[PDB]
């Protein structure tokens, strides 16, 4: 059903979201850029790899978000980063890396319907 | 810090979210039923235990995201009920029975301000 663009600077999905390829949503990868929301098509969502530097993922979900009207933007981070997110970020919704399918799939369909 | 309403039919409040007890917040108990509704008061949330009722759980939260009703609705659901919650719960969030206090905590600052 999902199409997600996920923005890391990883290659490759699946260090950042272990669990996403167990399901059937196509994910496509681009830099951590503001410029990779060109590159954002159809996508459904929007994933912000904020696992490993906060300061500049809370940058660019603060930069994706809003504006109109809008695709939702998601942070994808360790647990340790829990503290760091709060409302400034713009998020509509946070992912912990180690989260698992079915959870995953709960939040992606809460939160694009 | 969250004064917060648990709906379920448990004695206590840890075998719905065992790791919320490892958190400063106060949680009172009430029964899962619509009359529970009565006894929100000044929460600053109200969980439903939706672990193994999924029908009146989403029927209870329902009534409490209803008409003149300000406080911010959580369900607390099993792994595999997940699949079960959508948009017609009138949810502001989920938490799965097994999350860890950091996401507990993530999760109920995001969704009181």
């Amino acid at each position: 059903m999902l199409e997600l663009l996920l923005l890391t600077s990883e290659l490759y999905p699946d260090p950042v979201l272990p669990a996403l390829s167990l399901l059937p949503h196509t994910v496509r990868t681009a830099p951590a850029e503001a410029s990779s929301l060109l590159e954002a098509g159809n996508a459904d969502a929007v994933l912000v790899d904020a696992r490993n530097d906060l300061s500049s993922g809370r940058g660019l979900c603060r930069l994706l978000s809003s504006t109109g009207r809008s695709i939702p933007v998601l942070a994808v981070v360790s647990e340790g980063g829990l503290v760091a997110v709060s409302a400034d970020w713009g998020l509509d919704e946070i992912l912990l890396l180690s989260t698992g399918p079915a959870e995953i799939d709960a939040r992606l369909r809460l939160v694009v319907g």
